[PDB]
């Protein structure tokens, strides 16, 4: 935006390994070094676009220095590598998704 504030945005808290099953609650959140960050997730080498998306079912959640990414319902096609990116600092992550008994 216009000159005010500007600065590279550090992770505070990146993402870690997740162990879930088929069909449960997924939260991934990440501390950040700034409310309004930009901060961008990507899947397997695809940048989650944030515009309407009808596929997805996942929501975005905004806390002021923490993102997080509920996923209504997760699926072993869900199991990746969540690579977050900003305009400061990066880290990934691996989402272990097992079938239930």
């Amino acid at each position: 935006g216009s000159s005010g504030s500007s600065g590279p945005v550090l992770i505070v808290t990146p993402l870690e390994d997740q162990q879930v099953f088929v069909g449960d609650r997924v939260e991934m959140a990440v501390e950040v070094s700034e409310e309004g960050a930009q901060v961008m997730w990507m899947k397997n080498g695809v940048e989650l676009t944030r515009e309407d998306s009808f596929k997805a079912r996942y929501r975005f959640k905004k806390d002021g220095k923490r993102h997080i990414l509920i996923f209504s319902d997760v699926v072993q096609e869900d199991r990746g590598r969540y690579q977050v990116i900003t305009n400061g600092g990066q880290c990934e992550a691996e989402l272990i998704v097992e079938e239930k008994q």
